[PDB]
C-alpha cells in the first residue's frame, strides 16, 4: 500500500498482468539536462558537476493506466520506488480531445516518506495546463489514483482523504503549454533540502522552486490514472511516465551561440 487509509472497497483484486517497459537514456541531444544557476554561457563547451542520469541506464515507465478495477499489485514494489538522490522523468503529454477542443492529461507524482498524516508528502498533479505542486501533511489512501476529468472514469477520484485542509509547507501552481507533447523534471534532494526543475519546451530543465523538508525523502510512486478513454478500443492514446535515477555526475555541456544546451556526455 501506499498511505494507510481505508478510502474505497470500490472494485479491488490482485491481478498480476502489468510489466514495466523500458528505455535507454541518451544525453547526446542535452536531456537530462539542466540549465546552471542564473548563468548564461555562449558558444563554448563546459565541463560541469550535478544531478544527472547516467548515459546508458534505463528509464521505466511507471504510468499506470485504468477503466474499473485497480490491482493491489500496482501499490508496492517494482512501482513503488526508492528516492535517493533523485529521479528525472520525461513525460508525455496525453493530448485528448473532447468536440474537437483539447485536453492535457498525465500521471500524478508523489514523493514521500511514510505517506502518514505526520509526515510531509509532496505531490505533482497537472490540471489541463495548470501543474499544481502542494507538499502537505496528507492523509494518503491504501490504493491512490486520479481520473479524466475531461473524457471521465467510472470510479470518484481518491488519493487523499482529508475532510479538514491538512498543514502545508508548500502550496503553488505553475502553468505549462499544453500543446506540447513532452514534459521533462528533475526532483531531487540536497541536505534535507527538496530541488524541482521542469520543462515544456525543449529538453535541458530549469529551475521552479526548492523547499526545506529538514527529513530526508525516501520513496515516489506514479499514480494510476483511470479513464473510460486512453485505449486502442476508443483513441489508441497512451500515458507515459518514464524515470530513471539522479546521482552526482560529472558531465560536458554545449552551449550554442543564443545559450541553449544543444548536447552533453556524461564522462563515465
Ligand atoms: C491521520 O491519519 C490516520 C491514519 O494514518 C487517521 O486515523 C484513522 O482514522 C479513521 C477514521 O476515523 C479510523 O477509522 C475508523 O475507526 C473506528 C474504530 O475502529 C475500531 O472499531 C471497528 C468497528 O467499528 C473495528 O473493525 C476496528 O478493528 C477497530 O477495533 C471505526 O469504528 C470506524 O468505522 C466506522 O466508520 C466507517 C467510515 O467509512 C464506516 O464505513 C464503518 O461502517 C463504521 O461506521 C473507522 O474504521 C482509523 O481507525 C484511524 N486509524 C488509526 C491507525 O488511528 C487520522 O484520522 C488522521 N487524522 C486527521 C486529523 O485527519
Ligand atoms: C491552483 O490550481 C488548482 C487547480 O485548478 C486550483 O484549485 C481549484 O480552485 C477552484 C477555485 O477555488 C475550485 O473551484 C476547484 O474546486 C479547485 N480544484 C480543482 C481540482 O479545480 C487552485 O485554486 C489554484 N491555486 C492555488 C493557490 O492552489
Ligand atoms: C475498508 O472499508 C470498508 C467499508 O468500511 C470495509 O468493508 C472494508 O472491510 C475495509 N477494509 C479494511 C482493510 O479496512
Ligand atoms: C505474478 O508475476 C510474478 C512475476 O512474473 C510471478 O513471479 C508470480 O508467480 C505471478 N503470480 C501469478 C499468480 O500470476
Ligand atoms: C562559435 O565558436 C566557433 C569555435 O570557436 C567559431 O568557429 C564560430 O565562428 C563561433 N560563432 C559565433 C557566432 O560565435
Ligand atoms: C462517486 O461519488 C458520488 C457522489 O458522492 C456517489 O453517488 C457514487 O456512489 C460514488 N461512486 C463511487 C464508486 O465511489
Ligand atoms: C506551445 O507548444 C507548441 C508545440 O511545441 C508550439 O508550437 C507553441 O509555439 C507553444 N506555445 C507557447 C505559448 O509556448
Ligand atoms: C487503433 O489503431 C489500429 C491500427 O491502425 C486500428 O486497427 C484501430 O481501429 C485503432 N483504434 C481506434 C479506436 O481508432
Amino acid at each position: 500500500v501506499i498511505g494507510d487509509f481505508n478510502c474505497t472497497n470500490f472494485a479491488i483484486n490482485d491481478l498480476n498482468t502489468t510489466v514495466i517497459s523500458e528505455y535507454v537514456v541518451d544525453v547526446s541531444y542535452g536531456l537530462g539536462t539542466y540549465y546552471i544557476l542564473d548563468r548564461v554561457y555562449l558558444n563554448t563547451t563546459i565541463l560541469f558537476t550535478g544531478y544527472f542520469p547516467k548515459s546508458g541506464a534505463n528509464f521505466r515507465d511507471l504510468s499506470l493506466k485504468g477503466t474499473t478495477y485497480l490491482s493491489t499489485l500496482w501499490y508496492q514494489k517494482p512501482f513503488l520506488s526508492d528516492f535517493n538522490n533523485g529521479i528525472f522523468s520525461r513525460v508525455k503529454n496525453t493530448k485528448l480531445y473532447v468536440n474537437k477542443t483539447l485536453y492535457s492529461e498525465f500521471s500524478t507524482i508523489v514523493i514521500g516518506s511514510v505517506f502518514i498524516n505526520n509526515s510531509y508528502t509532496i505531490v505533482v498533479q497537472p490540471h489541463n495546463g495548470v501543474l499544481e505542486i502542494t507538499a502537505c501533511q496528507y492523509t494518503m489512501c491504501e490504493y491512490p489514483h486520479t481520473i479524466c476529468k475531461s473524457k471521465g472514469s467510472s470510479r470518484n477520484e481518491s488519493w487523499h482523504f482529508d475532510k479538514s485542509e491538512p498543514l502545508c509547507l508548500f502550496k503553488k501552481n505553475f502553468t505549462y503549454n499544453v500543446s506540447t507533447d513532452w514534459l521533462y523534471f528533475h526532483f531531487y534532494q540536497e541536505r534535507g533540502t527538496f530541488y524541482a526543475y521542469y520543462a515544456d519546451s525543449g529538453m535541458p530543465t530549469t529551475f521552479l522552486f526548492s523547499l526545506y523538508l529538514g527529513t530526508l525523502l525516501s520513496h515516489y510512486y506514479v499514480l494510476p490514472l483511470t479513464c473510460n478513454a486512453i485505449s486502442s478500443n476508443t483513441d489508441n492514446e497512451t500515458l507515459q511516465y518514464w524515470v530513471t535515477p539522479l546521482s552526482k555526475r560529472q558531465y560536458l555541456l554545449k552551449f550554442d551561440n543564443r545559450g541553449v544546451i544543444t548536447n552533453a556526455v556524461d564522462c563515465s
